[PDB]
């Protein structure tokens, strides 16, 4: 089980590797939570991809710009996920947190 | 471990709770292999939701019809699913296996 941090728009179609200062800055800034233990960035292009292919049906419907990019988060207790989520919805440029 | 056995769209769209004579034929022939220990049913509307809580992109596109309902099955000897995985693919009313 892990959480799903997505990213703005501008950063989805432009940072393939989060290589910009501000998406670098909030990884590390995620990093910094207490109850969290690993974070890792899945782009707009692999998403999309990874998607693609747990559910085949929808190969020409949706493209990848439906898919913002997004921090791949590994919480210490993911039970208690609610201070986290709370968090990330206060964090500047996160645009959501799945639900 | 389960298997999930998707059904094609003659069951998926009529049927909500396998009262159908279409599932509950498909549902006695897989129940009653010697393999299976217990088979349950998941109707459209739980496939929707559970793709789309996963992938809320995809609501975009996706109707109701975007997601073929299933049996999960229990099997007896999970390791060994290979030729329970060829016969349901065999089977009419059967659209795929996962995996
Ligand atoms: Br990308
Ligand atoms: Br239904
Ligand atoms: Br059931
Ligand atoms: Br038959
Ligand atoms: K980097
Ligand atoms: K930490
Ligand atoms: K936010
Ligand atoms: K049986």
């Amino acid at each position: 089980v892990e959480s799903q941090v997505f990213l703005t728009e501008d950063v989805s179609a432009n940072d393939s590797s989060c290589d910009t200062t501000a998406c670098k800055a909030l990884r590390e800034k995620i990093e910094t939570r207490s109850d969290v233990k690993a974070v890792r960035f899945l782009n707009r292009q692999q998403a999309y991809d990874d998607a693609i292919r747990k559910f085949p049906q929808f190969k020409d419907v949706a493209g990848k710009d439906s898919f913002p990019a997004s921090f791949i988060v590994k919480l210490e207790n993911p039970e208690q996920h609610k201070d986290f989520d709370t968090a990330m919805k206060g964090q500047p440029g996160v645009l959501d947190v799945l639900n």
